[PDB]
RNA sequence: GGGGUAUCGCCAAGCGGUAAGGCACCGGAUUCUGAUUCCGGCAUUCCGAGGUUCGAAUCCUCGUACCCCAGCCA
């Protein structure tokens, strides 16, 4: 429950709605983050939990910021995400006819003109935080000259920036967003919606309010920094013709430690190819999480655990991995690989191999069971022998004894360095009937496996609060490494995550895996104290 | 100037009866994954200072900190 939520039980209740209609409106002028996640689930989750509706509007009301491609890939998110929309996919563009009749119907009110002062002026007579703006020499023209003013914008009479429509208000309101605010600007760009049908296109503050009460929407479900618009909101409304004036609610937006949350800031990490692409897995983007390994289930966890209140906030890591270690923990079968492997011989052991026996899931017999090679040639990690070392050391020591896991207890006995004098092989001998605890491989056996380990991206916890963000980037947020995995990842399929006992949660695709040589990203490594 | 928010490290319930939960953390028990699971601990105080009240984090007042707004962006 939240606020929020508390209040659409008040509406039912006192009869004020019967129905609750909400809807998710992103520009597709990017990939969604994280951060639209919140917003999809809070909009889309109400629709669900109440029987209600929640539409999927595109607000493209910008031509050069958008693209085709974005809005392709958000239909893709919200779906992967696990929610359906209220009917068509629906766009304000869908809406420009509607926008340019209201336009007209302001005019004809007195309430819109159209003002002659440059981009320069405007901010110039727009005054400060303050101390109030001042009236345009142009303010008040007759309806007729607006009228044919606005049509001649429309027809492409005049050039970009050279005229503009804006809504008669108040100069001197404390709310900068009444300030005379612009309707309509000219734009001669191609339209990824109405191709070159329009060089006029209507601002944010007007195509929404208008696109929500022609939808039916009933409470708008927005971030913080939209608290001012508000009161434009509510302007609009109230002076054209129209039966529904929708409520809106405002909740803190989301904000993750070691990472940025704006598309404008992502995109840069893009265009200067500091990641692979908005899907990249290090970033907090939707599809990046997803190509991370994160399971949609996992994402609608977090939001449901973070909540939705009016306090700024910066959620840890901590949580966002908590979430995908719940699910995973639970569902992901366990196999055997390593990542940073050593030649390690059982001189005991005599023949080609044989066969062992390994739980699917630890902790759970229903998830099966499934047979894997065993030899006298097999791979360790170089971290799990140590020829001294402490008493807390539990792994493989020069002399003593370790399991190998759902295997034999071998016994460490020479060691073998090379030039520079690192180990290259490890000799063992193996217990007759033996069935700490390390993972391997057999050698003979192994899958040549690519593994991807991924960190932070940002080296410090509110990367956007640098001057330079970029600069502040983790070098090591992706470091390869060649591995062996057990001859069962044969099979692993893209998306699908597998726990790799002793390390963490793996998973394929990572867009590079290929037939000959698989490619496995780290979604999350084990809780490791 | 206007609009907002201040409750344990990070989130977050609580809407006058006198501090939920999650993440994190600290112990202990299990365990052929130093994982998981499992017990136990963890704000005598709710930005601060007065005030109303039998009693407030929850009501009032004066403060203080932080966030958003001056795109023909969204
Ligand atoms: N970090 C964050 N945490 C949580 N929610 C966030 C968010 N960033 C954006 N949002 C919410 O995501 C929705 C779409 O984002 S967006 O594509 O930028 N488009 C817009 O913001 C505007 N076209 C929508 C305006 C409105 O809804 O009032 C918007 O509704 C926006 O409020």
């Amino acid at each position: 429950t939240n606020f929020i939520r508390q209040i659409i039980d008040e509406d039912l209740a006192s009869g004020k709605h019967t129905t609750v209609h909400t809807r998710f409106p992103p520009e597709p002028n990017g990939y969604l983050h994280i951060g639209h996640a919140k917003s999809i689930c809070l909009n889309f989750g109400i629709a669900q939990d109440y029987k209600g509706q929640c539409n999927l509007r595109f607000d493209d009301t910008n031509p050069v910021k958008e693209d085709i491609e974005y809005v392709e890939s958000i239909k893709n998110d919200v779906e992967w995400l696990g929610f359906h929309w209220s009917g068509n996919v629906r766009y304000s563009s869908d809406y420009f006819d509607q926008l340019h009749a209201y336009a007209i119907e302001l005019i004809n009110k007195g309430l819109a003109y159209v003002d002659e002062l440059t981009p320069e002026q405007i901010r110039e007579y727009r005054g400060t935080l303050t101390q109030p703006g001042k009236n345009s020499p142009y303010r008040d023209r007759s309806v007729e000259e607006n009228l044919a003013l606005f049509e001649k914008m429309r027809a492409g009479g005049f050039e970009e920036g050279k005229a503009c429509l804006r809504a008669k208000i108040d100069m001197a309101s404390p709310f900068i967003v009444m300030r005379d605010p612009v309707l309509y600007r000219i734009k001669f760009a191609e339209h990824h919606q109405t191709g070159n049908k329009w060089c006029i296109y209507p601002m944010y503050d007007f195509t929404h309010c208008i696109s929500d009460a022609l939808e039916g929407i009933t409470h708008s479900l927005r971030t913080l920094e939209f608290q001012d618009n508000r009161r434009l909101y509510d302007w609009v409304l109230d002076n054209i013709t129209i039966p529904v004036h929708p409520r809106q609610y405002e909740f803190s937006r989301l904000n993750l430690e070691y990472t940025v949350m704006s598309k404008r800031k992502l995109n840069l990490l893009v265009t200067d190819k500091h990641v692979e692409g908005w899907d990249d897995p290090r970033m907090p983007t939707i599809s990046g999480l997803r190509r991370r390994g994160y399971t949609a289930a996992s994402i609608r966890e977090f939001c449901k655990r973070i909540g939705v209140t009016k306090q700024d906030n910066t959620i840890e890591m901590a949580s966002l991995e908590s979430c995908i270690r719940e699910d995973l923990n639970e569902n992901a079968p366990r196999a055997m690989a390593v990542i940073d492997p050593v030649k390690l011989v059982i001189e005991n052991y005599q023949g080609e191999g044989e066969m062992v026996t390994m739980p699917n899931h630890p902790n759970k017999p229903e998830m099966g069971s499934r047979q894997v090679p065993f030899s006298g040639e097999i791979w360790i990690d170089r971290a799990d022998f140590r020829e001294e070392a402490n008493k807390q050391y539990k792994r493989l020591v020069l002399g003593k004894e370790v399991r190998l896991r759902n295997a034999y207890v071998i016994k460490a006995e020479r060691v073998e360095k090379d030039a520079e004098g690192n180990i290259t092989t490890i000799f063992c001998t193996y217990d007759a009937d033996t069935l700490g605890v390390i993972h391997w491989v057999s050698a003979a056996h192994a899958l040549p496996v690519e593994i991807r380990l991924y960190d932070r991206l940002f080296s410090v916890p509110n990367p956007g609060a640098a001057d330079d963000f970029l600069s502040v980037i983790n070098p090591e947020s992706l470091v390869i490494k060649q591995g062996f995995a057990e001859p069962s990842l044969k099979d692993a399929v893209a998306g699908k995550a597998f726990q790799f006992e002793r390390e963490g949660y793996f998973c394929l695709d990572s867009r590079h895996s290929t037939a000959e040589k698989p490619v496995f990203n780290r979604t999350v490594g084990l809780r490791d104290t």
